């Protein structure tokens, strides 16, 4: 497993209980991966890019993980699986 980094977009319009509850359903995702949970970031304001085109800003929800490459495909398609969330990007980090 390497470093590697995933980034989650939520819709802002959701209550602090959904939004908390989408993040709940992330980890639970990413435990199966044996991931943990020691380093998450998220900003409730975050103007994602890719959501102001339509949303009003676009949370931005990110894991700070450890995982190998066969498995960033997967990880991807298992953070989609909400409603909450808009759009998920992945990318590698130095070790």
């Amino acid at each position: 497993s390497k470093t590697f980094e995933v980034n989650i977009v939520l819709n802002p319009n959701l209550d602090q209980k959904q939004l908390a509850q989408a993040k709940e359903l992330a980890i639970k995702a990413l435990k199966q991966y044996g991931i943990g949970v020691e380093k998450i970031k998220l900003i409730g304001n975050a103007k994602t890019v890719e959501a102001v085109e339509k949303l009003k800003q676009g949370i931005l929800l990110v894991y700070q993980i450890e995982a190998p490459a066969d498995r960033v495909n997967d990880l991807a398609r298992e953070l989609r699986i909400l409603d909450a969330v808009r759009r998920v990007e992945t990318t590698y980090a130095a070790d």
